[PDB]
């Protein structure tokens, strides 16, 4: 794509990004344009310079491979560079605590990733950066760039977020994931209908539900909670995204039998044995296709927060 | 540019091992090539003087700052960074640090090393052919911790003749403070240093010993206290205290530590004494000797003093290799 | 300039039998072509926005520092995956975490302790793979550089005795490089030095058995440095073990004049620091070689 602009979506600039809720319907197709874009041409072979010398850090607490290596390729891709931190080598270690290991990297860096088990440590580390911030995941909070790259593969695998019918299943109440997946659904998107497939002790929270309560209503989105993939919800769902423990709710060929044709099963991975290997040869697999989409949405995220 | 940001001549392809080995020319011009590198980074210019050069990173400690500012500074100068980790190297095999050296001398431009035995970074120039830049050799040197320290109080007070200091904390097993003091006392007229520690971490013998000529020959006062006396607070330019490496801690040091503790502690009640023009130094990490409560004053120079560490060693990598 | 040797565009790489002698001389001639200019300081830009991911399952100083090296040094880039901070520790399997890096990289360096471990990656990932040790199989690339490193230091690979020493059974450096010197080379006498119990295997020997009878190698055991091994050797590749067969400078009165010591490194007491000084110890040159060897490589699987 020679002759595409990249243009950055500039609400993004210079912002940190630490909730699905701070996302505008026009922002998110904007990010999907320009992901689509990225995409055409690093595909086609073409070297980008956009962030030659600017750096990010990765501030991760918590182990990661998708995200980490998605974010670092993303920025190598744009020009820029990593310093690659380690927090089990760092001075953490002679009790430096949250907030100085933030300066301390702040004061090199251009944008800093941070992952971290406890949920509002994302907010200490903005009360004391100076640079955007992304959240690569706060605890049980959310993951607001997995919903962005969730959100351009269901583009771009069924053509339309609009009008799906979407089951999340797994481990609701501790899913990050799915947080930021249904607030950036529900509130940018006119969604049929959501099945929320979770044991009761691990279903969605009350915390996210009732901030859609509202939404929900005037948008008439439909909201059905099972506690099994029963055919209603094989039949029924346009995107299937499941989530490991962090039931008769395991994915395998057997179960794919129910699907429709048009549709996709979705996970943020890693996976346990809730999504069976006997899946992975299906078309309708789009779990490793969705690894790569969030390369070229983490890549559309950081040029638009640095240009 | 040779305009802009000419390197310093006398640092081309040679290792840096302690302050001892700069002259006050050298600094001076490390300092005003590290401001010139400050002011094209931040009004946004891209460099590119170190493409296609290498630096790897050899640590054997933690480090925040240290590492990073590093890596960040050859980043910034356009060159790039091999991400050797110890703990994952065939050191794990029995590989001796000799060999190691040799090994990542074959692929580098410039090591970084820090080491907890004050005697790796001579094994390791023993067998270099590049040159290796120490990040801190056992309770020894820090020999850029020094180099950035100046350009801080430089920067911030406008000159470095003249000052008084006062380095606080554990000065026996600093070599933050080991560096500094040789880095100030050879090249600059300070007026007074205080030295500020339980007597079981006072400064060592082979630091003072070697400096009391320049000491002498320059007329600066020294003082040793074991608490930041109303004299310190009021006469001081620069408060530069450090952690107490209490993981060391014969139990001497531990309960005189601890009887001083609060008496060289800096937090806002102490601020109150001190001048109204003059900064807080702290090469970090710090614990609680450093209160958070005086993060807000415009006083606290110890972030401001990373950022001065980048451009530092951005100014000292492209001396070493340009 | 440095045109890529054709022959290894997009393809992993495995085992030393995949190469041709065309192969190994074109990659030895673009390894030399590269050290002049780096050496002449030029800066080259082959691979900008290109991606490499190491995947180091087991330690690592050489393999991985040069390859990242030689990834740099072509103008590519490299992200830092550590499998100690990743999702395996989440139950993630070998497969799973092959197709994640996958989707990011241009190619993928590999080291594994399991020998199969390698091919399980290859049936999943769609970019090129290059084999940095698969348990005791083999070290192609390391095979590669030791034979640029005889070539460079020697002049000639044909006609050279070879001693390879210590333990022949579990090296993997010492399986390719028999295997790569044998299949293309016409090498005039091969030393196994070992104790019987870890001799060269029977599954390295048998498939070359052909070869080393139709080019008339000659091929001896013993279990020592003797003076007849000591004299007659143009190179001696030894290994560490993972009295009789310790190299020193006492032991290498013995050596001829024209000849090297190799040994693909690490090494414990087998390899006395007395001979470091040597003009014939060629065991670091050897790893500098690597980064260049390392170069070409990549240059040829990813133009």
């Amino acid at each position: 794509g020679s002759m595409l602009e990249l243009p950055p979506v500039a609400s993004l600039k210079g912002k940190s990004i630490t909730s699905a809720e701070q996302f505008s319907r026009a922002d998110i197709y904007a990010l999907i344009h320009l992901a689509s874009a990225m995409q055409r041409k690093i595909d086609a072979g073409e070297v980008l310079n956009l962030l030659q010398g600017r750096i990010m850090t990765p501030l991760f607490f918590e182990d990661s491979s998708r995200t980490f290596s998605s974010f670092c390729a993303a920025m190598i891709r744009l020009g820029g560079s990593v310093v690659n931190f380690k927090v089990e080598a760092s001075s953490i270690n002679k009790g430096e605590t949250l907030a100085d290991t933030i300066r301390t990297l702040d004061s090199y860096s251009d944008v800093l990733v941070m992952r971290h088990p406890r949920q509002d440590a994302i907010e200490e580390a903005l009360s004391v950066a100076q640079h955007p911030i992304l959240n690569a995941g706060n605890g049980a909070g959310e993951h607001p760039t997995q919903a962005l790259l969730d959100t351009l593969t269901i583009h771009s695998e069924l053509g339309s977020v609009d009008g799906i019918t979407i089951a999340l299943i797994g481990d609701l109440k501790m899913g990050r994931t799915v947080h930021s997946l249904l607030k950036l659904l529900v509130r940018n998107f006119s969604i049929k209908c959501v099945f929320l497939v979770a044991p009761d002790a691990l279903q969605m929270p009350q915390d996210v539900l009732e901030p859609l309560q509202h939404e929900i209503a005037t948008k008439g989105v439909i909201i059905h909670r099972t506690h099994a993939l029963t055919d209603e919800v094989m039949q029924k769902s346009d995107v299937l995204y499941t989530t490991r423990l962090q039931a008769d709710i395991t994915i395998d060929a057997a179960r794919m039998r129910l699907a429709k044709e048009k549709m996709i099963v979705m996970h943020p991975l890693p996976r346990n044995d809730e999504l069976s290997t006997t899946v992975d040869a299906d078309p309708r697999a789009a779990y490793f296709r969705q690894m790569r989409y969030g390369m070229f949405m983490r890549m559309a995220i950081l040029w638009s927060v640095l240009a």
